[PDB]
């Protein structure tokens, strides 16, 4: 089998994707950030608390006659950004994109965090990192590819993010007109949950390349691209006026510039991230200091691939026995 669906950017600004999720029968159709950085799938729901609900769609288990409630079953989660949720568990079918999952875990919220509740655009979550990292207990649960896996065409999805623009993820196949030249592997490892690689170096602008590992995770659910301070130093140094803000929380520069590009090194194969993509535009409405989309991760203790990365990419998460991640311009 195979599945293939839409993301689309959530805001002019690409903060997140989202894809539509069919749960339950009949169909419950939910707009869920996949987020190759987690391994939960949870909705808002019929069990939310009601004040933190803000026009996101739920998930009503009561009306869906596959839905069986996973009786003991807890979840709770908190994510790099500080945003939380938890709830309870059901089992029911998930399609995403045309492929089907009987018996999917499907994480029902009770609570959720000030900044879910604040985005009505977003429905919930569907993690695709490792089942090893899924929150439910006492008994841990699967992801939607780790249950679809065994049916696939082939054990892999993709992920193709747009730039101010809709974006695929396909799931069992590899869409060989969605790039263009070669799809360059690397090694993952699996030791902390994520797909965690290492960069081979990197470049600014039309600088010379810097040949020099930086061990990261391939996050579709982090909306920037977050590498070491030396790094982020190099970049921001290149825009006139650029500084890092600790009242604003990263480096910000003039809206009036024009970003340099940054370019991302896997194996002898060269990504290159266009200057625009760098630009996350005013820190507050009318401002003319503008927010960086490559920022330090000093503070996180591991260095993130999100979105900005990633989009400039058509990017393979091949989930064979030894798991490898793929990169090819587009």
């Amino acid at each position: 089998s195979t599945g293939s669906a839409t993301t689309t950017p959530i805001d002019s600004l690409d903060d997140a994707y989202i894809t539509p999720v069919q749960i339950g029968t009949p169909a419950q159709t939910l707009n869920l950030d996949f987020d190759t950085g987690s391994s939960d799938l949870w909705v808002f729901s019929s069990e939310t608390t009601a004040s933190e609900v803000d026009g996101q769609t739920i998930y009503t288990p009561s009306k869906s006659t596959t839905a069986k409630l996973l009786s003991g079953a807890t979840w709770s989660i908190s994510y790099g950004d500080g945003s939380s949720s938890s709830g309870d568990v059901y089992t029911d079918t998930v399609s995403v994109g045309g492929l089907t999952v009987t018996g999917q875990a499907v994480e029902s919220a009770k609570k959720v965090s000030s900044s879910f509740t604040e985005d009505s655009t977003i429905d919930g979550l569907l993690g695709l990192a490792f089942s090893t990292l899924n929150t439910v207990s006492p008994t841990q649960q699967k992801t939607f590819f780790d249950n679809a896996k065994a049916s696939l065409d082939s054990p892999v999805f993709t992920a193709d993010l747009g730039y101010h623009a809709p974006g695929t993820y396909n799931f069992g196949f590899i869409d060989t007109t969605a790039y263009t030249g070669s799809i360059t592997y690397t090694a993952v490892s699996t030791k902390q949950g994520f797909w965690e690689w290492t960069s081979t170096g990197y470049a600014v602008g039309s600088g010379t390349f810097k040949s020099t590992s930086i061990d990261g995770i391939a996050d579709t659910g982090t909306t920037l691209l977050y590498l070491p301070a030396t790094v982020v130093s190099a970049y921001w140094a290149q825009v006139s006026g650029a500084k890092s803000s600790s009242s604003v929380g990263g480096y910000v520069f003039p809206c009036s510039a024009t970003l340099p590009s940054f370019t991302f090194g896997v194996g002898s194969a060269r990504i290159v991230i266009p200057g625009d993509y760098i630009d996350f535009g005013p820190i507050s409405t009318g401002s003319s200091s503008c927010f960086g989309g490559i920022q330090s991760s000093a503070g996180i203790g591991i260095n993130i691939f999100g979105d900005v990365a990633l989009k400039a990419a058509f990017v393979v998460f091949n989930g064979a026995t030894t798991p490898t991640l793929g990169f090819a311009s587009k």
